C-alpha cells in the first residue's frame, strides 16, 4: 500500500510536471490593470500594464 | 424732441452707472470650472479655479 501510494503520487506529479512544462512559455506575460476602487476615476494611471513573471 | 431724447438717454446712463458703481467690488472674483466635455473625466484638472477680473 505504501509502494502503491508512492507510485500513484509519482504518476500524478509526472502528469502535473508534463502539463506545466507544456505551458506556452509566453504565459508568463500578462496584462494587469490597477483600476479598482478610487483609482478607477484616476486618469494619470494607464488602463493596463505589461507585467512579466 | 432731440433735447428730450438726450435727457432721457443721459438719465438712463446715470441709472446704469450708479448701479454699476454700486457693485460689490468683490464681484470681480468668480470661481470658474473647465470641466465640460472630455475634461470632465480628467482628474489632473482641479474642480474649480479662482479667477479675478
Ligand atoms: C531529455 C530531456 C529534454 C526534453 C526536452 C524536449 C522538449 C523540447 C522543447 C522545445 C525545445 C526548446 O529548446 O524549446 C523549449 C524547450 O527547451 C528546453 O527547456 C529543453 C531543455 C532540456 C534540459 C534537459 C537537460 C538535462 C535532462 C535531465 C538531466 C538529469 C520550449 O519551451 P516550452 O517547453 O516551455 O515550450 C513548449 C515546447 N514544446
Ligand atoms: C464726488 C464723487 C465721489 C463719490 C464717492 C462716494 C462713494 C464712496 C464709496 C466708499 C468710499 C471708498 O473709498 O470706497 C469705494 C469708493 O471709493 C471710490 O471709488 C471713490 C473715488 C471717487 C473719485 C472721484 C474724484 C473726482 C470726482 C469727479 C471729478 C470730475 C467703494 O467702492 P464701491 O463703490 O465699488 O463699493 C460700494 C461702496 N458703497
Ligand atoms: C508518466 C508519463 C506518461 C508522463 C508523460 C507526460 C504527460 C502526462 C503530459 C505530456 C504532454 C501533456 C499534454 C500537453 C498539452 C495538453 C493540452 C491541454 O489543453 C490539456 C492537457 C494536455 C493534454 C497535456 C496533458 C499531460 C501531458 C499528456
Ligand atoms: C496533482 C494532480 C491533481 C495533477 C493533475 C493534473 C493537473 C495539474 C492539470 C492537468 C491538465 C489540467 C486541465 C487542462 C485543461 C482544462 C480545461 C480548462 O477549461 C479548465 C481547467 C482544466 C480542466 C485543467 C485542470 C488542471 C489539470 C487537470
Ligand atoms: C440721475 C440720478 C437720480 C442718479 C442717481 C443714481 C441712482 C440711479 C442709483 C444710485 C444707487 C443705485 C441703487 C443701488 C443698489 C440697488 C440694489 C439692487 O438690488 C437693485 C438696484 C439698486 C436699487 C440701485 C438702483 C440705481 C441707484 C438708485
Ligand atoms: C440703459 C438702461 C436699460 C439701464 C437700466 C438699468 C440697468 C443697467 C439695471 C439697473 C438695475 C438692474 C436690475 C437690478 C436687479 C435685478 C433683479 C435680478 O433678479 C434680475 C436682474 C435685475 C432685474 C436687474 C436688471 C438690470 C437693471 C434694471
Amino acid at each position: 500500500s505504501c509502494r502503491l501510494l508512492t507510485l500513484i503520487i509519482i504518476l500524478l506529479a509526472c502528469i502535473y510536471l508534463g502539463y506545466y512544462f507544456s505551458l506556452s512559455s509566453l504565459s508568463d506575460e500578462f496584462v494587469c490593470s490597477i483600476k479598482s476602487g478610487i483609482l478607477r476615476a484616476d486618469s494619470t494611471v494607464p488602463d493596463q500594464f505589461q507585467c512579466k513573471l
